[PDB]
């Protein structure tokens, strides 16, 4: 859904942004993602705040939370992750 021009656009709004929904350290949680879920599926853009500590791997999860969350990852911030969920509701987002 997202695209490259999209990321770097969004990948800004939710750098500002706090994480409400946060992973443990053992990975990418379905009950984590469970409460994500209802939380991005009511917002546009989503920063969550994972505990895999090791970079690289946060990387990874989000191809796991990406393809989970139907969403795109705008960027990675440490041990926060930047994605942005489709659009449902006309909320003030840019993607061109």
């Amino acid at each position: 859904m997202l695209t490259g021009k999209q990321k770097r656009y969004l990948r800004s709004l939710a750098h500002n942004i706090d994480p409400i929904f946060q992973i443990g350290k053992g990975g990418i949680n379905e009950n984590m993602i469970k409460q994500i879920d209802d939380t991005l599926e009511n917002r546009e853009l989503i920063k969550v705040h994972v505990l895999q500590n090791n970079f690289d791997d946060k990387k990874e999860l989000a191809e796991t939370l990406s393809e989970a969350t139907r969403s795109e990852l705008v960027q990675v911030i440490g041990s926060m992750i930047v994605i942005y969920r489709e659009s449902k509701e006309n909320k003030e987002i840019e993607l061109p």
